């Protein structure tokens, strides 16, 4: 009985201060379902992952906040399963430096 974190994250949109991602739902997860939808933000290029979110991430689609400006910030997905268990972070999304919608 294993378990599959979900697909990996996408950026749909990248504010300055806001970027939003989702991802590809799991297909296997041993025999859960997963009940939350982490995401870790690093904060180049001197961060270590951090869950931003903290309003339970339900469905494969979250915006990570309180980011910066002028800061190339990359976003995994971490997410438990139905059983406790916690599937490994999602292969972190493009760093964006979270400015180019200030200037270009």
């Amino acid at each position: 009985s294993p378990i599959d974190p979900p697909g990996k994250p996408v950026p749909l949109n990248i504010t300055r201060h806001t970027v939003t991602l989702k991802w590809a739902k799991p297909e296997y997860t041993g025999g859960f379902k997963i009940t939350s939808y982490i995401v870790e933000k690093r904060d180049l290029p001197n961060g270590r992952w951090l869950k931003a979110n903290f309003s339970n991430i339900l469905e494969n689609e979250f915006t990570v906040s309180g980011l910066t400006e002028d800061a190339a910030y990359e976003f995994r997905v971490i997410a438990k399963n139905a059983a406790g268990a916690i599937s490994p972070p999602s292969e972190p999304s493009d760093a964006i430096t979270c400015r180019d919608d200030v200037e270009a």
